[PDB]
């Protein structure tokens, strides 16, 4: 038996549409995204800073390319600057600055082939994003996501600018992680596969160069969905959102089963992100499309952000 704890959670802020992509950034400030706000039932997805203190939202960015709409689905903070990097599912790859300025980055990666939109991101403390793609072909193209169909995608985008497909043949790649030595050499990718239950690792040789696909865990349940969003804490535990499940699931280093669970209240955590030199972790989920917040037993694994 697994053992589950049930730790009391507090409600951040709600009506945020899809709420995902849980980020704060050089100054401590926090941002979430509504990749679901929809105008005329069109694309109109929303990246937005909540003052921790009051709850109060404030919309930063409504991207928006040549009149189509993003759904900004994921965001890393940048260590150079302040700026927000963010997977969008109709946009690919979006750079947010904290003004509401964006820059759309790729249209078409390393090899000429058009950019897949995107869902989750992670920074290696080399600065390479290394992101998920689980839609297809970017705006203007029309919409659609591999839920089914596995043509869903993982990219590098380098430190030279360089949108490198690493690999492809996903149904729904979604949370996305990277596990560094203690000298902080990256060393291996995990990478979630939702709806076949599935963990994935890859041993990282270098910037953009992944090898030796194995499954590394297991993601408990039968319940529509699986694996979301996921962290790693300062003692390199991974915890993963389980949408559907009602659970947040705890992977040791070695991966496997989980070791614990955390039961959540609510059925689909959607993307954790830790308070910067806390224990305090942020949930977005998408019963309530509410923001939550609760303790874990030890602080984060440091970002990419809060190197030097």
């Amino acid at each position: 038996e697994i053992p589950v704890i049930e730790p009391l959670f507090t409600k951040v802020t709600e009506d945020i549409p899809g709420a995902a992509g849980p980020v704060f950034d050089k100054n401590g400030d926090f941002y979430i995204v509504a990749p679901y706000v929809e105008v005329n039932g069109k694309p109109a997805g929303e990246i937005l800073r909540i003052d921790l203190k009051t709850g109060k939202k404030t919309v930063i960015c409504k991207p928006e390319v040549n009149g189509y709409g993003g759904i900004p689905a994921g965001c890393q903070c940048d260590r150079d600057a302040n700026q927000l990097f963010v997977a969008d599912m109709r946009l690919g790859l979006l750079v947010v600055q904290t003004d509401g300025t964006f820059e759309e980055i790729a249209k078409k990666d390393s090899e000429g082939r058009r950019m897949q939109g995107c869902a989750y991101c992670a920074f290696d403390y080399e600065g390479n994003l290394w992101i998920t793609a689980p839609a297809g072909e970017v705006a203007p193209a029309d919409f659609t996501i591999s839920l089914q169909e596995k043509f869903g995608s993982i990219y590098c985008f380098t430190t030279d600018g360089q949108m490198i497909q690493v690999d492809t043949a996903f149904q729904f790649p979604a949370g996305i992680a990277v596990r560094h030595m203690n000298d902080g050499r990256p060393y291996q990718l995990i990478v979630a596969e939702q709806p076949t239950k599935k963990l994935w690792s890859y041993d990282i040789k270098g910037p953009a160069k992944i090898e030796n696909k194995k499954v590394w865990g297991h993601i408990p349940g039968t319940h529509k969905g699986g694996a979301a969003g996921m962290d790693f804490d300062e003692d390199n535990n991974l915890l993963v959102a389980n949408w559907g499940s009602s659970h947040i699931e705890v992977f040791g280093p070695d991966g496997g089963q989980p070791k614990m669970r955390i039961r959540c209240p609510f059925e689909k955590p959607s993307a954790l992100h830790f308070k910067p030199q806390t224990k305090t972790i942020f949930v977005t989920e998408h019963e309530n499309n509410a923001v939550w917040k609760f303790e874990w037993q030890r602080n984060g694994k440091k970002q990419y952000c809060e190197t030097l």
